[PDB]
C-alpha cells in the first residue's frame, strides 16, 4: 500500500498517493471531479477522476463496476487505458472512494475539425486509427455506442485515442448526429455496426468540415439521412420490430440513394467508397472494422500484423442480479487486483 495524503481543492476532498503530485482542478459534475497531475512514477501529466459517490444505487454500483471493468481490458494503442486505479479505503468495510487514472488528454478531434476540411492524408490516418481502435473493441464484443469527434483525443502528431464507451438528445444537438437511425428511434436490437455508422460520420466531416446529419430533432434527422442514403425497402422493413415505425417509414415518399461523388464533391473516389460503405441503412450489410481497415484507401497504413484483437471479455455480470454491497464488493478486489501496465 503506497503512502497516500489527504487535502481539500475547490471543496472537493484528494486523498492520493504520494506518487501523485501538483494536482489542479480540471473539472466537476454529475459523474467526477477531474485533476490534473504530475504521475512521478511514470513521469506522465494525468488526469485523476475521483468518482463522485459511486455506490449510491444498484444502478450507479453497477455502473462504477462496469466501467472499471471495461478500462481494465482495455489494452491498444487507439483505446484510451487505465494507468492506475486506487482506493484511501484500508479495507471493504470503508470502502467508498473510487479514483482512476489516465493519460492527461490534450484536443480532442473537435479541436481539428471546428477550424477546416482536412487533407485527405490526414483524413486517412485519422479514420485508419478509429477503425484499428474498433477492430480491437468489437473482438471484445464490446460496442462503443457514443463515437464522436468529442470522444476521440488527437495529439500534436495526429495520434488518436478512442475515450468515453456509452455504458449506459433532444433537438438540434451534437451528439445525436453521429447516430445510427435504428438506435437513435430504436428500431431494432442493434450491432456492433452502430458504431461503423458513427466512423463514417465523422469521416465525412472530416472531409467537407461539415456536420453530414445536422438535424434540428430525431424525425429531421431522419429525414437528412433518408435523403442521402434511400428510403428502406421491404428487406430492412422486415426487420424493424414495431409496427408504428413501419407504418411511419411507409409514410414517407420512397427516395433512391444520392449519388455520393456529387455530395462529397471532389474527394479521393477511395474516400467516396468506403462511405458508400459504411453508410448503409441495413445495418447488416454495413461494411466490418476489420474489413474497412483492407480497403484500399487506407493502402499507406494497413499491416494486418500491426491490428491487434483483444482477449477475450467476460461480460456475463451484466445479466447478473446483485445488491449494491455486492457490486461494491466485486469493484474493490477490481481495485485491489489492479496490475498496472510496463513503463
Amino acid at each position: 500500500r503506497p503512502t497516500f495524503y489527504r487535502q481539500e481543492l475547490n471543496k472537493t476532498i484528494w486523498e492520493v498517493p504520494e506518487r501523485y503530485q501538483n494536482l489542479s482542478p480540471v473539472g466537476s459534475g454529475a459523474y467526477g471531479s477531474v485533476c490534473a497531475a504530475f504521475d512521478t512514477k511514470t513521469g506522465h501529466r494525468v488526469a485523476v477522476k475521483k468518482l463522485s459517490r459511486p455506490f449510491q444505487s444498484i444502478i450507479h454500483a453497477k455502473r462504477t463496476y462496469r466501467e472499471l471493468r471495461l478500462l481494465k481490458h482495455m489494452k491498444h494503442e487507439n483505446v484510451i487505458g487505465l494507468l492506475d486505479v486506487f482506493t484511501p479505503a484500508r479495507s471493504l468495510e470503508e470502502f467508498n472512494d473510487v479514483y482512476l487514472v489516465t493519460h492527461l488528454m490534450g484536443a480532442d478531434l473537435n479541436n481539428i475539425v471546428k477550424c477546416q476540411k482536412l487533407t485527405d492524408d490526414h483524413v486517412q490516418f485519422l479514420i485508419y486509427q478509429i477503425l484499428r481502435g474498433l477492430k480491437y473493441i468489437h473482438s471484445a464484443d464490446i460496442i462503443h455506442r457514443d463515437l464522436k469527434p468529442s470522444n476521440l483525443a488527437v495529439n500534436e502528431d495526429c495520434e488518436l485515442k478512442i475515450l468515453d464507451f456509452g455504458l449506459a438528445m433532444t433537438g438540434y444537438v451534437a451528439t445525436r448526429w453521429y447516430r445510427a437511425p435504428e438506435i437513435m428511434l430504436n428500431w431494432m436490437h442493434y450491432n456492433q455496426t452502430v458504431d461503423i455508422w458513427s466512423v463514417g460520420c465523422i469521416m465525412a466531416e472530416l472531409l467537407t468540415g461539415r456536420t453530414l446529419f445536422p438535424g434540428t430533432d430525431h424525425i429531421d434527422q431522419l429525414k437528412l439521412i433518408l435523403r442521402l442514403v434511400g428510403t428502406p425497402g421491404a428487406e430492412l422493413l422486415k426487420k424493424i420490430s414495431s409496427e408504428s415505425a413501419r407504418n411511419y417509414i411507409q409514410s414517407l415518399a420512397q427516395m433512391p440513394k444520392m449519388n455520393f461523388a456529387n455530395v462529397f464533391i471532389g474527394a479521393n473516389p477511395l474516400a467516396v467508397d468506403l462511405l458508400e460503405k459504411m453508410l448503409v441503412l441495413d445495418s447488416d450489410k454495413r461494411i466490418t472494422a476489420a474489413q474497412a481497415l483492407a480497403h484500399a484507401y487506407f493502402a499507406q497504413y494497413h499491416d494486418p500484423d500491426d491490428e491487434p484483437v483483444a482477449d477475450p471479455y467476460d461480460q456475463s455480470f451484466e445479466s447478473r442480479d446483485l445488491l449494491i454491497d455486492e457490486w461494491k464488493s466485486l469493484t474493490y478486489d477490481e481495485v485491489i487486483s489492479f496490475v498496472p501496465p510496463p513503463l
